[PDB]
């Protein structure tokens, strides 16, 4: 089947109405009831929340990623979603993981790291997708014999949404991505 | 300076009730505001959240741990674990992650599960209560500045146990392990 | 901007005919003169000379790749490529290389061989096509400083072609993945 | 069961002392006949050697630690201490190896030596305990196959120690400790 | 079977006439016909086809090696040695590959890279003279099944030459170094 | 220079004698007075300590290596040497290590492990040459800024002798090979 992709000329927020956009569309074209969102701060699962229903499910930055300690997620943001029926999860990205620790000590790479630097070859979003796919089945948030649409960007909003088949941690590459909805073309 | 301590003859089960309680009365007497420990099924959690005060949580199995998106953590235990008024965590376990992914896959190990391995040669219970010990503070939970006291168990139990400033994963070798309170002799 | 995009319900040399009429007209659409393809017989890259102008490369397998000391590559199927202008190349596998010797004398994997597990989550195509890319880069076959249309399939034939930049093995993180002409969505 | 440890407020030199007389009491009431220790210069094992009874061993800092073909246990000294009537090595410390000479070389780190910093967590001198602990076992000097008692430090001193059953490098992970004595808080 | 060996005193440029003079002798002694040598610029390509006969494959440095989407190769020197009869050929080099690009980007090593690291505690040709003979292998270039006479030198000209049987990327580990015709000592 | 070089035919014990002969005549062509041997039985360094004179270090397998526990080599002869002024040592090969019990629990390649392997494309003997001339490095027995004859070969006996540079542990990179004295050509 040919569908319609839509390729932004430049990656970043200037894209995420698009994409969440295309989001609704493709995820009624298909049946898709399953959604997991990068959203750091909250703006992102807020304005798909309101657009679609089903299992929205928002993934934040690890505990202390731009200072240690405290999470850039407030409560505050963690309840106007607990409200509209969103799941909220903060955990350990998995496609860095304590590997990532590592490499910050001595300055190499581990195997997870590489993952994720070859999945940023068509752009960074489409990596997140991947990563928050992971961290959700894993987190049991989500399925991982249903199709889902796993949305991030690059650093804030979003760029990327993809329709993929979520695997657990365990079972890594037997995730498979079945369709890219939109994606930054750089 | 100095404190007290404790061996177990042979490993698992037979041991969370005199390591609880001596985990308890230790955890008690060492006085803190925050803890953290690994049941599978919730039990061992159960017998713990009566005898805190402060932050309990605990954290399982990630789902698909035995079969594709199955978490164990009943929600009939969820719900009693969330209700009994202290936290409830299911993420990828911080020493193995994907890592233990791509070994399923190809057959060898990765940095992260090299530790787990390491830990592991005192006992078994000994890695999880880091494991779990990191999971838990990058889920924007439990401190990584100030003291923290780690529970954990070997097979179905809670046999080992101990008190550490865990770390997140960036900067996870940062982790200072502080005492042992008990842990099987092999 | 918004495109077109073919999703193969299955792998298979079957999709062959529709991805190089696609690229076809995507070519035409952007102006793109530069195709690397994965033929280890030459068939496919056969067929496609016959519908694009330009510079086409067909790779094939190394020597080696199922007998010792043996190409797949016929000598007059080469023949019959060379003899229609289209740059024939057979060298060690980008994605793999010696590292797969090293894996099939000692089991686990090496960095190099996970960025090819990692590009498989998409399809096997997808895997070759920036494989080829790289490998035909180091050649000196095409350039890191355009865009090309890279083709790959399953085993057979091809069902996934990609618009890229490529990019040379000591600067392989700077391949860029731009569009997705068409892919198998299992 | 049940015993008993100690913890040091800041870490070092000023420890030993009291390192050492605890490490022996309970090296002595734990009753055990092979043991092995880690002296730079060979004080620190100096103070140790009239406190027990049996195997003591000192293993120190491999030649070129500090500058090419330079150990440093003082010939003065190595007879001392072959003198006072108990083993003396010298090797390739078992937890860094040629390791250590690929990440000088390159920039990283390897597993083994992920291991000495998994270990350090805890205490420097907690993992020089595990180190040297193997050293020994491989140079065909302490048993693999019964308790010895392990003694390390940080710096310049002998803060920590422990108890197990060391193991050799083709069967490492068979190592089982079993007992902490004493240790940096930190 | 004892037989000469040079060792040049130092490295370099210099040492190419005796070393190209040397290979002709013990080719002859053996009745060895396949040569594969480093040339980048084909300077010493061309002196060495003008003293041995048979298949001699020449293979410079992969494009890219020095700048972005560049062939050191000159087009004219390509076309005096295909005028000649070599076979000249250009491709990722086989002991560092995509490796190297990860490096470049992350720091440490990848397994392959070490394996030329060690190759180099002999000379910096002992190590291009194995690196050829799979490159040339896994081109069809040249057999894994007889033995074969590999050049190479210290950046410019030659300096090693061995007698080996090449081995694919896939059965690295199953090259054969037979002799040294010369060495740098160093 | 031009030097004679002996390929053994076929690798093994056979050979023995010759690699000893030739050891004589070089280290007297060259004055090198420092001798590293491989020998597990100790019949090797012994056969050697009776036709020179000077500084022999005879290294044996590891502690229980056939039979964990115990070391293949008695005091006994432990003291046949000790008495012709031989230094004895036992320690952890340098080019396996720990790495080697990881790979022999998860079933990898450590990447020393990878250097023993890529040493062996020439002989075995060559590989243990530059490992046991590492062990005794750092074990303080012999220079690292003098020349050496290192002795090793195939399972038992001698086939490989090579005048080399060691170098520690931790410089391990800079050991150079200057001679191939003698070595199996297979
Ligand atoms: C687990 C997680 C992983 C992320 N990693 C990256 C990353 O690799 N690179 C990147 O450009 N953005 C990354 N992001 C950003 C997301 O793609 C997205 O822009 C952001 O979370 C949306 O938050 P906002 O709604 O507050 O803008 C990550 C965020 C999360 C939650
Ligand atoms: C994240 C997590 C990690 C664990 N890893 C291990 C492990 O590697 N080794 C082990 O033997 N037990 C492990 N356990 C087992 C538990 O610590 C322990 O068996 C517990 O008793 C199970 O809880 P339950 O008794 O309440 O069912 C792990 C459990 C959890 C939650
Ligand atoms: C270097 C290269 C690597 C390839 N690796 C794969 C692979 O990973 N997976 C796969 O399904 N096919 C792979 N192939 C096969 C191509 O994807 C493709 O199926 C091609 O059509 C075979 O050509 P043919 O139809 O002329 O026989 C690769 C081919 C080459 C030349
Ligand atoms: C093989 C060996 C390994 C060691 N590794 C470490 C290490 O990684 N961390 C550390 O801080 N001290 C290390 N030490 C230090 C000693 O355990 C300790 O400082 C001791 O006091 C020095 O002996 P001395 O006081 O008799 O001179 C090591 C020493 C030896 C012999
Ligand atoms: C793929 C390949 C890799 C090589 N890598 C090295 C290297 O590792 N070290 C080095 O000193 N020279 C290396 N070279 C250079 C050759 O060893 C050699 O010096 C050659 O003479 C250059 O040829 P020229 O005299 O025609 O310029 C390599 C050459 C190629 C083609
Ligand atoms: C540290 C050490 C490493 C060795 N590793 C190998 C090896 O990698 N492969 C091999 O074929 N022989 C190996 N050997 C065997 C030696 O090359 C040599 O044959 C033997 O030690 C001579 O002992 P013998 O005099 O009792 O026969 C090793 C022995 C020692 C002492
Ligand atoms: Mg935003
Ligand atoms: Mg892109
Ligand atoms: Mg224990
Ligand atoms: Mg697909
Ligand atoms: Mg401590
Ligand atoms: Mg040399
Ligand atoms: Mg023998
Ligand atoms: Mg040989």
């Amino acid at each position: 089947m040919e569908k319609k992709i839509c390729y932004f000329e430049e990656p970043g927020k200037e894209n995420t109405e698009r994409v969440l956009e295309l989001v609704g569309e493709r995820a009624d074209q298909l049946g898709i009831r399953n959604f997991v969102v990068a959203s750091v701060s909250g703006e992102t699962a807020l304005r798909l929340s309101e657009m679609v229903e089903g299992n929205i499910v928002s993934v934040t930055h690890h505990a202390g990623f731009r200072e240690k300690g405290q999470l850039e997620l407030e409560d505050e943001a963690r309840d106007a979603l607990l409200e509209r029926g969103v799941n909220v999860y903060a955990g350990s990205h998995a496609l860095s993981g304590v590997g990532r620790g590592i490499s910050n000590r001595f300055g190499g790479v581990t195997p997870v790291e590489i993952m994720a630097e070859t999945l940023r070859m068509v752009s960074q979003g489409f990596k997140v997708c991947v990563e928050i796919a992971i961290m959700a089945a894993d987190a049991g948030l989500i399925p991982v014999d249903e199709e889902v649409i796993a949305i991030g960007g690059t650093a804030w909003g979003a760029d990327t949404a993809l329709v993929l088949t979520p695997a657990h941690m365990n079972s890594v590459f037997d995730l498979r991505i079945h369709e890219v909805i939109a994606m930054p073309r750089p």
